């Protein structure tokens, strides 16, 4: 009943393996942050099998809209960027993780998007 959502960009031509790695990046950062600042909710999520919903979004604008809504609702979220073409600079935004939180709350933000 606690779930995490990760929303993945479909316009980047990412392979199956890269998508999994990017979703895992989002999930790791959200989980660790939530363990720090939202412990009881993290624990419940984790003990219920750390359930995750993975949706796909059309473009960067959708990622940023999710971000906007998550911050407004006080939901833990992490925009994920891959490695650069340049080691010094940050890379492309691939996905965004949310939660863990209440599924009903999370669906208010991501429910509209197609499952990956």
């Amino acid at each position: 009943v606690k779930k995490m959502v990760i929303a993945v960009r479909k316009d980047l031509d990412m392979g199956k393996g890269k998508i999994a790695a990017q979703v895992a990046h989002a999930a790791v950062t959200c989980a660790i942050r939530s363990m720090k600042i939202n412990r009881d909710v993290f624990n419940e999520w984790y003990d219920e099998g750390q359930r995750k919903i993975v949706v796909k979004v059309n473009d960067l604008d959708e990622i940023m809209e999710i971000k906007r809504m998550a911050d407004s609702m006080g939901i833990v979220n992490e925009i994920v960027q891959d490695r650069g073409y340049t080691q010094v600079e940050p890379g492309t935004i691939t996905c965004i993780g949310l939660g863990p939180d209440e599924e009903e709350k999370l669906d208010k933000i991501t429910g509209k998007y197609k499952l990956l």
